[PDB]
């Protein structure tokens, strides 16, 4: 519980110095009472629909693996959303090791890979009408001081039971083919985007590889186990951390490939993604 | 508040506590902590359509406040049951008051125009909110509640839309203009058309559809009176349940209700112009 005047001077009148980042339709600030506030960036036709979907899901749906909405402010012709600040920051920031931080151990990886997996199952089976997260990525997964994950960016979340202009630019590299070439946003578009972030925690590489040709990490691993070999995928395992059992590594490449499939019918559901993902956690420690 | 209070004060949502059943919700009466409230429950029972309307209620009630809009005091998401609770307005809905359902004292004119002004103030507020203009799309004499001091409160924003000149896939429409019915077009001027119906419904005290065998509508009847025999005949349909109002008063409201319910949307006046007319005609009373 806070007031607007606490934020007005707290964010130093939205000072450019007190900014954590500017995303698609927001520009996140840092506030202390510490919090992170998302200020509505003002074509309201589509930007406003997103701000709604964000506040819709957070108020109506709660889960320990979802960044909990603290409060909302609609005052002084300004809309904004306040959030509890995450100490570990973005997943993408920690497994890429920005700021020369410590790499993520394998047990935390499979830990926050299950945590996010548990939430996306919760959302796919909400009672009124199932909701599709849509914009899931290693950039929208935050980690607290205990390194436990939190979802973000429910702006392109849709309820289910179809327009490419409505897309999120940064989330392009996670979208399936039926979403791009056919516009069909399915229930299985989250398991697709989740199979890619499994690849990102197995191989500490970026979403799109920095090679001169600028090829996708999905397509690279898509061709290794398709032609060369399943163990050839293991050549790209993140070397910044000590090794892990070959059965733990194999089961995750086996799963990520089935999740990040072009054809939608052959793509699994989050429950069995979570079943195979918790059993893999035992293969690590044994 | 607490959802445990609601489930008790409604007796597991028993039939004896519902005040009315809307198309997509269920309204119940709940009294907790020496105060009474009106809970409105999602008609759980397709999925996608009814759910979107649910969000329309919650969005505009949390983002936009005005003295002439029924506040949302709490909302609950637990036990898969999604309900909205409202401060119970003890003077019922405008419709029930114009019809004197419980043999209530019929509304005097000064209250009748106070209500018209209050609702026009709220609709003006919504049409000019900063992020995107919101249009109500569900104005009715049954969606206008009256507090203890007979001050109008606007409800039922389930059909509301955010506009930057719009469209609605069409898949009991007595207040909607001919472009919404025939062409699906819905706009800011759609509210003023429905607001004109209310002015007609306030002046006459009649129902929107007259309870006769042929079921002729109100505006269609008043149209005939004003086109054929002019404004002098419209004044014969003033509400006889209350003493006569000044002719200058009643004459300006009929002309106003005529423009507000103009058949073609291009001509209908902006809600700002209406509030100006409603204020200057209260002085004439
Ligand atoms: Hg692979
Ligand atoms: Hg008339
Ligand atoms: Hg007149």
């Amino acid at each position: 519980s806070i007031s607007f005047q606490n934020i007005i001077e707290g964010t130093r009148n939205f000072h450019k110095d007190f900014l954590i980042g500017e995303g698609e339709i927001f520009e996140v600030y840092r506030v202390e009472i510490t919090y992170a506030v998302k200020l509505f960036k003002q074509q309201c036709k589509k930007h406003w629909k997103r701000f709604l979907s964000e506040l819709e899901v957070l108020l109506l749906f709660h889960h320990p693996n979802i960044l909990e909405l603290a409060a909302y402010f609609t005052e002084t012709e300004k809309f904004c959303l306040i959030y509890p600040y995450m100490r570990n920051g973005t997943l993408f920031d920690r497994l890429q090791c920005v700021g020369d931080t410590a790499p993520l151990p394998w047990h935390i990886r499979i830990g926050i890979l299950i945590g996010i997996s548990k939430a996306i199952h919760y959302l796919h089976n909400v009672q009124p009408c199932s909701v599709i997260c849509g914009s899931i990525s290693s950039a929208n997964i935050l980690l607290d001081d205990q390194f436990q994950p939190k979802l973000t960016d429910f702006a392109m979340a849709h309820f289910r039971s179809i327009n490419m202009t409505s897309s999120s630019s940064k989330h392009l590299w996670y979208m399936p083919e039926e979403y791009i070439r056919q516009g069909k946003l399915s229930i299985k578009t989250d398991v697709y985007s989740f199979g890619i972030v499994i690849m990102e925690v197995l191989t500490g590489c970026r979403v799109v590889l920095d090679d001169p040709k600028h090829i996708q990490l999905r397509d690279l691993l898509r061709e290794l186990m398709e032609k060369r070999g399943l163990d050839s995928c293991l050549s790209f395992l993140d070397k910044k951390v000590p090794p892990c059992p070959r059965n733990f590594s194999a089961k995750l490449f086996c799963l990520a490939g089935r999740c990040a499939a072009t054809r939608a019918k052959l793509r699994p559901s989050m429950d069995e993604v979570l079943n195979t993902l918790e059993s893999t956690q035992a293969s690590l420690y044994f």
